[PDB]
């Protein structure tokens, strides 16, 4: 039970009973004109395998259960990173960083800080009529955000005083690994674009596979399928971290 | 009712559960009875004999699939098996028909069969006219041929034949042809080679013994497959084709 | 003098009323009788045919490696079309005749299905068109013709080249004029091929239902698994609604009435579909 | 020599009366049999058709203007005729001879009937004269004529052009001459189409009731569906009364007869008739 | 050597006697059945037929005279003439064989009702020779000829020529010689057109009885509907009476027999028989 | 070795015994059951048949000569003839094998009628032969012969020429060789006119009984009214007397076996049969 | 790896024992039927016929000399001869395999009655060959060969040459290979005399049953009334005796099956039997 936001609570979670989906997107709009376009979400799965021994897994209950969970959570690491970076091609879903909008460069003053950019970005998802939802960034990166003090001495940020937990502009930030070093994504996810849970993450076990038979190994695997849609490409902005 | 006259049926269908099978046929039946001259020696006959071995060969093949694609798409996952069953019938019959007879290949019909009679061609005859001539070689083994083996493609033109006058042979255009020739059942095989043919007393000379029915199972869990997240379906079939009269079979080549 | 002419009194004489509207000749609908026919909900319809199977099933010797033979299809999407028109009447006209729009609908109707026929035979593809028959459907074998064969043989050989793909063949298409010039065949010596001129023959060939439609070119002919091989999917079936407040009709006294219908056309198994040209 | 020659005794001998009058050949009548038979109490008809269909459905793209179909409609007349003649004879050649009157009148009403086919079939038009079959029949398709056609393949292709127009034929007129050296057709080895010597053949060919008869031109066929293709409509049933007080008649102790009718030919579908020429 | 020579003892053995003379073949008398009977008591016949009749029945237009129609007749007569023939035998072979006369009589008939069927076919028409089916009949049409026709065709023509009278024929006659070669006509194939040599055709041809008579001139044909085209007046019937004392026979010691008829032949309907000549 | 050969034990085994002798074939008698049997009783018979019938019976005017009518006899004989044979056996051999007796009978009896037949067909007609069929026969007409006739068309011809004489026909006479090659015959097109090699036709030829006998010269037939156009006279029947003191059989110790008949043929009709030469 | 061969665990599995053995081809037994199958109980058969009948029978003058007439007899014989083999085994064969005792038995009796039927037919008559029917048998008349005749024909004749004994044929035999390709007969224009590619004709031919056996050789063809022309007589029926004691056969542990049978094929009448050459 990892005390971290997730990639996946940030956006809308329904479930569906298909093999892909027939949504429709948004394209421009010059203020009329305004584009849409049929597009197609489709169902893929993701997971990751990891044999042992039956020795081992047969000598202990309470293990059993242990790499049950240590899995959950490896596996939404690398779902993680098909919903951003999703590359969208082959068996990847498509990604954000793929379809976001990217950062308006024109909007940066000379003098500020690497937080300022940020703000600036969370300013771009209301000219799509819509309400930004959170902020997604590196670990190290955010890091040294937090971090952050004036030319005199005072902290930037603030004290750990009144410190709480991960926000930022009053957002929910989630630090992942998936994010570039030096990269950044924001959206309104809570009422933009949506994911759909065909399968929800189950576990089965099998003696018999690649060898595991004849080398007594048990492998152990988390399936878990879903579809990624985007209603709104312009409410989402990815930018490069200039530094 | 799509009953291609399943090349099989024109067989004698029995079922073992053995490895193998051991048949006893007459070799060499020395006739020496004849005219005996009074208070004098008789002739002497003789006869040979042979175990001959029908061995059971497996015929089958594999295909693998996504399993998203599979349990998520019901209807198409007894399509596939469908198609597996369709495809190795059908190359069931290849065997049957032309059985290499050596390794695994069956010994096919057309290996055992006896050669046709390049002589039985009388000047100006039709195909059909040639067919008719093999039904004769077969009555050279004292059996009633039952049935006739031919490429669609030359069965085809043969059902078209005409008359010196315009109309058709086998039927008016009215209704069509049904797959018959001098009263014996027509089977239309891609099987056959075209400017092949085979006619013989299938009824009686040749019977197939099934070990194991066309049966297709699946492997959820198979070496790569569980990682691959993926599915084996396999099709496959245990058979034996026995030869008792060798004589009652014959293979041609339609020279034209 | 007194007669019944203009000038006199023919004024009283008033002709006698044929109660009775006459339509022409009500061509008799088809091809989508041959058809499978179905009903859908979507704006599309997205399905899949059997490109190509490579079999390579074999026989297979003891403790040793079966063989692997894929089925590859690729995958067809069949677009939801949309066919209709409309006539823009006077309301004066309307009102005065009471069942004369009974009688259009029942006309526009027609009109619809006869185009519709038109499309599901020679369905351009291109754009709002459908994937007609024709389009679809695979080249007949030129290599199949012998040396002196009859238009009646030419159809006995596509016949076959349905068989190729491995479907009974549902019926034969061709233009009126051409199945005409075919039941008339004689022999080498006379004698009448089909029925003599004691009777006409059946619309029967070769055991398959002969169809015969203006809607088919011709020279043109098709043959195949009709009912097996393709099917249509009825999104919205053919209706007809009236609108008198259309654009500025309430203010000119017009009616607006429309004839719309919701098609589209899928094809599962196009080898199974034939296609060829008469060459005379 | 007392013999019975003129200038003899021969004076005695009465040659004997043969009771009974010698009536020449009465041709079978028809084509008034062949089409409808209705009644009026007017002087016209008025009845109405579809003229024409501007039938412009097609496929129509998403968003966008559909197309505007048109129908046009008639009013066709179908005016009254009368057809008469009238005798006029001495009053003792009436009352000398008794079975003359009823004589009379018999052939007068078969004299009329005759000239009333003559014009169902073959009507100028011209003013007076009724709009016969022939003149309103569609003219035949020359293009239907294949290579090496029998005048019996004329036909058959007629009673195809008829089909053409959703139709079906009634029956076929050709004029008996023809129609003999139809039925006497042969194949190229001498056997009889028809029927062998042995008997000769029905009127009916192609499925179709065949019609003989002498009011057909020579060279000139026609066929159609008339059962349901045009209509006879009677104002006056043929009547014959006399009258021996016309002008003179009194005073030249004459009698005048007269025989009339009026009539009405309606023709409902023109495309369903078909009138063509053979070639010598 | 006492044998039954003439010279030797065979003057005791008398030939069996066969009782019955051996009349030859009688020919079966058609030509007199078939034509309709009836008898007279008078020297002629006088009928009446409707000669020309001009009919003139046309369209009238309103308020205009009408057309005059006329007709004609004309009186036929047909006289009655006699047939007859006598034997002078003498009497000393009448005594000396009793059942001689008693033949003769039954000879003579048979005789005399051979020419009166040889001039109700023949009749020559001029002097005191009848007005013969032959010489009365229309001949037959040359125009109707096709090339390629059998014999057999020709008669099937006549057969036509008959019905312009409005009148079916009832009867085919030819002269046994023809009508032979006709049953014997064969195909390209070779096969018999009446019956295959299994079996002998019956005397019909195109459902017409055909009536063979040596009467009938060889290369001569005639059909017609004579059951009512012509009728046989009978005068006095055929009978026979002998006379000794006639001339110089009470002298010369002979006796004479004589036997005689009268007959009247009248033709109704000339256009409802034909007469032809095969050219070959 | 104690084997059955003649020099050996063999001289034991008496060969079985085959009761009865084996006869050669039997030939069907015909000809004379074609006719009529009567009998007599004398040694010659007179039959008396009409000549010439000179009929002049004509139409004769009024008050004129009449024709006269001449007619002839004449007295035809038929002659009674006799056919016998003996044999000289010996006295010895019929006491040692008794079924010899009965058996010679049998085989004499045949053995005459086979000569008696060949009489009543060829009979010479000469000194002692009688005057067979063949002899009297009225050639046939080799003007009946057209271009491509087959040896079956003649006999169809051969039966007409019966009729010439008002005669029905009674059967067919051929030799068994000629009738085979007739029932052999061949259409133009390769086809058995008779019967198919399916099944062998019946003896019947155009409705007439077909009798073949080896009696019946190669390449001639014969066809009339055999059941009434001439019959026999059995003077005597056929029977067998022995006499063992006949010239020096009593001294020679031997028996003469006599088998005679006494038959007398007579010619009505000649007109009614008919020889001819198959010429080919 | 554990298999299932020579080197693994093959030996394990029992291969299947198919129930009994596989007897070849089992030719018709035919020709023993054809013939008259008569019992005997002697060493030979002597029969008598008649050989020359000299029938001098003829037409004799009055008070002369008759024809004498003269009777030839004979005493033909028919032998009996012995046909047989035998077949020695070891006696543990036959201990050991029960079901071949009754086995050998029913091989030698078809081989025995294989080359019984190859001596009726083809039997030399030398030495102690029977006389077969061929041997026997008149050859085929030459001149009955016309020009243009098919095998079809020449059978036919030969059923007639039969006839030229007085006697109905019985059946046909033929090699099944000549017979084939008579079956196969097609006319001029290329339908089939028997066939026409639906069902195979029966074998009948002329009304008379066909028998096709390998026993007749090959253009060697023979017909005839079989069952009346020549008869079988049974001294011994085919009996199989078992011996243990022959010779050494019970010190070399052995036993042997002897298969024996006496016939005597006689031949009453020759000339009912025809034998020929397909020459082509």
């Amino acid at each position: 039970g990892l005390r971290r936001l997730t990639i996946r609570d940030l956006l809308a979670q329904g479930r569906t009973s298909s093999n892909a989906l027939e949504y429709v997107r948004e394209e421009v709009f010059t203020n009329s004109d305004i584009t849409f376009s049929k597009q197609t979400a489709n169902v893929k799965t993701i997971a990751h395998w990891v044999q042992a021994s039956r020795q081992v897994m047969d000598d202990a209950p309470m293990l059993q259960s242990y790499i049950n969970n240590r899995l959950m959570y490896g596996l939404a690491l690398k779902e993680e990173g098909q919903l951003l970076n999703g590359d969208g091609t082959g068996d990847n879903l498509e990604g954000l960083n793929k379809v976001a909008t990217a950062y308006d460069t024109s909007l940066n003053a000379t003098g500020d800080t690497r937080a300022d950019i940020i703000a600036h970005a969370i300013y771009q998802v209301t000219e799509s009529e819509f309400s930004a939802s959170g902020i997604v960034l590196n670990p190290r990166d955010w890091h040294n955000i937090a971090l952050l003090k004036d030319n005199e001495g005072r902290y930037i940020f603030g004290g750990p005083q009144a410190f709480t937990s991960n926000i930022m502009w009053g957002l929910p930030v989630v630090p992942t690994k998936a994010q570039a070093a030096g990269t950044f994504t924001v959206g309104g996810f809570d009422m933009a674009s949506q994911v759909w849970d065909r399968m929800d993450a189950t576990v089965e076990v099998s003696r018999e596979d690649r060898d595991n038979f004849v080398k007594n190994m048990l492998t152990i695997l988390c399936e878990e399928r879903l579809a990624l849609a985007h209603y709104r490409p312009t409410a989402i902005i990815k930018g490069t971290f200039s530094s």
